């Protein structure tokens, strides 16, 4: 059994989950690191300075106007001056969104690690016996359990619910703030405050990234809905039933009565692991 | 036994412990490293300088006002000037809190490494024999021991007690330190001391981090309490008893008389390692 | 079976796919990283400054004229001033093009991982028996399937369709914009706006890279078309039929009627994996 | 014996030694590296400069006042000026203290590597035989050797003696130096020496580190003393004697006549390696 | 067969190919990286500046005269001003020329990875049979094939053809351009253009590297020609025919008629893998 | 023999050699790297500059006074001016001393790699036979060879001889070079040479390192001498003779007639590898 | 044969070759990297500057005088001005010398890889048979081959011939150029050329390195000559003949007639691989 031992690793992750993970979590991290690399290659703020100022006072003006980040208008008190804090706060939101989106994929394993592996191992061992009524009675008990169905459905729906947060915040940022210049007003005269106008060269790129992320995240939300409806309603085929050719009449009406059956979920992992069963081709040609 | 030897590793850590560790220790390290990366990308302090000063005197003024970090008020002596030391000392507190929270996880292993492994190995070896009165007398002696219960309870209750320190310090920091500008007063005239006002651009981000960490640490404190009560009081089921179908009358009343039973802790570990026993499915279908 | 177990890995990617991948995806990444390395070794913009300006105002002028990146002309309002944004936006387009071109290679595996491996394993196991009528009837069912053919054609035809985007954008950039100098006009006089003329030293190299990429990507588009026509139309030879020497007359007219047959794709993989069969040389010399 | 060969690594380090090492050696290295990281993020010394000085003379003044590091007072000659050298020399003392504390742990292995392993292997091999008078006479000779006891006691007592150096120096430093400003007086007039006052921004953090290390190192000194007395005086139980159930009366008097017995040290090692013996549970239930 | 399995790797690359690769491809990469390391340790251009210029105008002058890289002469219009472009472009051309020459090594592997290693196993296996007429007729069919000869010849001749590009370009660069100074003329007067003379300190080292690479690449071109003629024409010896001692007269005339035989190429590979056959020494001493 | 194969590694290095290596070679490398890290964290030389000097002339003065490193005195010609080259040349001396001290340890292996291993393997194989007159006559021939003794003695004495160089140079450096200030005199007047006084802030730490290294290297010299005398003169016990209990009278008087015996060296190696013989404990209890 | 398979690696490199390589090739690389590390930690050239020069012209002057690197003298035209190019060109010469010296060691393997291993394996296999006339006649044929002798001599003599280049260039550099100052004369007056005096602080260390390399390389040249004469002329002993005790009278005078025997080279290799033969000690004691 050296060959079996060397290839004893069993796939426990459907390709659809991998596609969803790649399309949802991995790409935003790459975009965030690209934005960070671009942002740490230039000075943060560029703006003007009167003639009388020395170098140190100019440095203080730049630092203060970057730290405060508050606009000003003529004839209006400071109680109504607009702010631009999210222009500086944006990337950390995406950094947190990556993890909050990744949580469910890690959550599923802690519940599906062992039981599914044991059941799959037992079924694959049993397939050898049927090549030539312990198994017949097993389907009756196993086919009325709906624990796996009640868990697989829960994982997918939670992704849809958690997707309302990132889209809502990005949608209200893309079409709300377009300002790029403001009149910073530092108040101090330790020899009538002076006024400067400053520019933010960190906005023409973050605008584009916030637009691509909306489209990419919305497509993944739609593709989940179409697969879920088709899977549990329209599909009336089971892989295990086709390759067995010996099923009792007592299991006929049960299968088309309710689709919330354990054997429905178990049918996929056997299909995706058809390599490990060596009697598939020989048995298929018999019929 | 090549297949068994290749997979001879036995799980020893419960999933709940892993969840608690991830939710308690790992995240604050990431937040601290993010804060450090942000903080080491700018100057420490920006502030003003009179016209007569040269460059070196301005540099000395900046350094002295950063090092002293003391406020000033008119008409008040130096004996009552407020300080702002937390704004400089904050991150190391979190750095120490990470380790002081991580200690119990290391402490558990040094006491539970070997005995639990040996007992589990003996039990899993015995399960083969019961498929077809050493075990009958074994439960009488083993069921009256309470060493594991007296240790598992101690590990969880210690986390709750140690959680009073980090929360108490962070709560009083959130609602007390709100100042951002002060009038530093350096006293020296080696040709009536001059006065400058300085700004700290390292406070608008540390405020937010100190708020998220409170909520995250408080939720994990509550989730521990609910699980402890349910496991040791309300749950009246043992995994080993259900899959054996052979229990003496004498051991029946001892099970519900007290809950501090050694078999109770052993029951959970066997459930999470049900893969290693190959007679589970065959024996379950018998009943 | 230690020797077989050690060399249990089976080749799954055809050499043509590897050649296409190397010629399409890998090289643009190297060109992009070379461009980035060259571009991050100098200042972004070089230009002039009047005599009255101090240092800080000159720095502000440089930064503002780099950020705006807008031309100016005499006697024309600002509503018709040309822009040069792609000179700054170019490399990220190639960075995205690399991945959007690489997608189909990753897409192929998720569908061709298991079934092809199982079929190849069964055929290689069986080929020992033919050395000395399940196989005779096997070609009847297998030879009328066309799933693999309907998938292999889809992968190649999708590369050609996706090649219209990168070619169109690069073609309209190489021979449209050749400007290198412009008269930036910053408007502010907080003591009649001053005017400066600036130079972009990041255009003489990106022009050459955009030319080589056009030729390299166009050649791979042509080489795919010639191979597709030859493989499915002109080639009238099958590897298995040549080395079997026992085929019924029923499979003769079927093979010469339609080329959209499943064994045609399976023939190539067996030929490239002729090492794993040890009866090839002995059987070939028999005829 | 593949399973035995794969797990042939026998534990040789007691958990108490690991706890002492972690509590004594590892933590000071982390504190030292934290101090170094903090210290290499700022200029070494900040201080003032008269108006007539140019830039180069100011740089020389800073460097000279940092290098000399000597105080000054009015009306007192240079023969009585206080110094502050250890403020600069502190971290290397801790760096050396780490290694000088770590020496004994490395020293013990070179003497305890082989003999203990050989005797433990012999005992573990023999335990199989006793399941069903070489061993009876073996304890007579082995029980009268005190080499291991004479070595284990020496290792622990040496740690206590070596702990007088690091505590004495740190304790006498925490409460002798609170100065932070001094009046550096550089003497040179290459056109009545000028005087400047300088500040050291590397003292408010090294004070706290030198306080924590005192408490942490002192607690580990106390915990060693309590364990040594309990193990060699109060404890009147041997693991090997309890699990044998076949012992002679001749060894009874020698058991509590003297505690410097070889089997006493071997008793702990067998207890912590109870996994490697498979007859423990079966033999224990017999009594 | 553990010893055979452990040493199952078969050499499939003649030493001559390794020598050619090392002498042709590897060295230019080292020279290019040395040139890059030297060139990225100094400023690109040094030159003069009039007295009235400030710092920013001098920086613009340096940058503009580096970017334009155009000479100037008195009394001649700008349409005939000589250029010095390739002084900035040489290293990238060297990298491209070092990377292009790697195609044949990859092509040979792609075209002969499998067939040679599949065919050689039969010859290595049959040695046991010949120790004590399948092989007699085997050489008749195998000795009349010329596919391998038609491929080995193509690989070597293709190296010679692609070697005419690097030699032609480097030869016309070593003895054409020796200029080192020029009179850059920037035209702009935002208050009769000023004139400066600039120096390129990146030409005295690239001259030497372009000379060594000519000699090294030319020698490898000659050594290939002499080996090709000797192997296919003058050499009248076959390794297999010397170690078999049983060949028919039919195979005699054909071997000396045409040298374009598959057995000729297979002779060298068997000679370099004489270790894997253990009957060589015993059979050799028989004759 | 899987267990023997897994642990087939035989120790071929006495612990004393490891202790000497750690105490002699490893520590100076750590001290040198610490000195280098300290030395590359500050400017090399600090000193004064007259008022009329500009920045570039001050930089030239610093560079010249650092390069020349020559003192000056009033009324004395340049032929008698003292030098201070050691303060700049010191670390490379230690860097070379490390290797010149490490040479013998590498040298011994090239001569003791194979013969000792083979003879030890033969002896360990033989020990099995003696459990139940080839060996009786073996000691007669083996006991009259002194090759191993003539080599082990030579390795240790060469260490003592090579220790005269590093100690002699360091001792004369500690008590001779104490200067820290000098009056550099650069001679040039391209408008009576000016004079400056410079300070070297790289001497207060290299003095302490040169003191610790003297004590550490001297103690290791003494510990070698005491062990050499004890091993070859006072010790009158052999491990192989004690555990054999069967030696002829002919081998008795030759044992203490001369101590330059091969079995004397082999006695130590067998003792350190007592684990590999499993009959030690059983045979020892027999007597 | 698991033990033999695990230790199937046969030594092929003689210790003398390893000593020559480590003494010739490895050390110069370390010296070159030390020189590079020293040279890349300071400014390249320190040079003076008149009072009227601005900052940018001073920056130009240093670079121009460093690039030209040409001396000047009064009353002599530029046609006879000495140069100092090797002061800048030195390290690359050593970098190339390392590789040109390393070539032969890599060259020898491509010719000695296979046949030596095959012959050694056959002989070691044969040694088993002689423990109890194919081998008798083998020495007659093998003893008259001189291919290995004609190759081993060629490898060593080529090292001596290639040693004439590095020594000749270094000897003519140590005692030819000792200049350290020169009067650079930049000619340009774009408002009678000015003159400055420069300095090269990269000469006092390259002088010492060029002195050590002469001695180290010359000693290794002498040690090769003495070993070559002793091995092939004076030594009249063969290891294989001593341990066989069975040589014909025909084989006696041939060995003492000519020393260019293939068995002579093979004898040394067997001596260093005496571990792999287990009958060495048993056979040696027989005589």
């Amino acid at each position: 059994g050296a060959l079996a031992a060397l290839l004893l690793q069993l796939k426990l992750e459907l390709p659809f989950d991998r596609v969803v993970t790649i399309g949802t979590v991995l790409v935003p991290i790459l975009l965030v690191t690209l934005v960070f690399t671009k942002n740490f290659a230039e000075e943060p703020i560029y703006c003007y300075t009167p003639h009388n100022f020395t170098r140190d006072q100019a440095l203080y003006a730049r630092g203060y106007c970057w730290t405060e980040l508050r606009d000003a208008l003529p004839g209006v008190d400071a109680s109504l001056w607009p702010s631009l804090f999210e222009h500086k706060f944006l990337p950390y939101a995406l950094l947190a969104f990556a993890a909050i989106m990744y949580v469910p994929a890690l959550g599923w394993e802690f519940l599906a690690s062992t039981r599914l592996t044991s059941e799959l191992n037992f079924l694959l061992q049993e397939i050898d016996n049927c090549y030539h009524n312990l198994f017949e009675k097993y389907l009756e008990r196993r086919g009325r359990s709906n624990f796996l169905a009640k868990l697989y459905l829960a994982r997918h729906v939670l992704i849809l619910l958690l997707s309302a947060v990132p889209i809502s915040y990005l949608c209200t940022y893309y079409a709300t703030q377009k300002q790029n210049e403001f009149t910073c007003a530092l108040g101090a005269s330790p020899d009538p405050a002076v006024r400067v106008s400053c520019k933010l060269p960190s906005v023409q790129l973050q605008r584009i990234i916030a637009g691509v992320d909306i489209v990419l995240l919305c497509v993944m939300n739609l593709i989940i809905l179409v697969n879920l409806i088709h899977l549990f309603i329209f599909r009336k085929s089971n892989f295990i039933f086709d390759k067995l050719h010996k099923v009792g009449i007592k299991t006929r009406r049960q299968w088309r009565r309710s689709q919330f059956c354990d054997i429905n979920i178990l049918a996929m992992f056997c299909n995706e692991n058809r390599d490990h069963i060596k009697s598939l081709n020989r048995l298929d040609f018999i019929t």
